[PDB]
């Protein structure tokens, strides 16, 4: 597998989401705002964004 998960998943690292020890922000499961702040949506993300330019 990728460099990266070893350990199952879960345990360790840390939520920089909601500040727990043992999960991380990635794998948060109360997610929060995460809004595009560049159309406003506050759903999806520029990753998700199928915005360019406003329009
Ligand atoms: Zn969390
Ligand atoms: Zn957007």
């Amino acid at each position: 597998m990728q460099k990266g998960n070893f350990r199952n998943q879960r345990k360790t690292v840390k939520c920089f989401n909601c500040g727990k020890e043992g999960h991380i922000a990635k794998n948060c499961r109360a997610p929060r705002k995460k809004g595009c702040w560049k159309c406003g949506k506050e759903g999806h993300q520029m990753k998700d964004c199928t915005e360019r330019q406003a329009n």
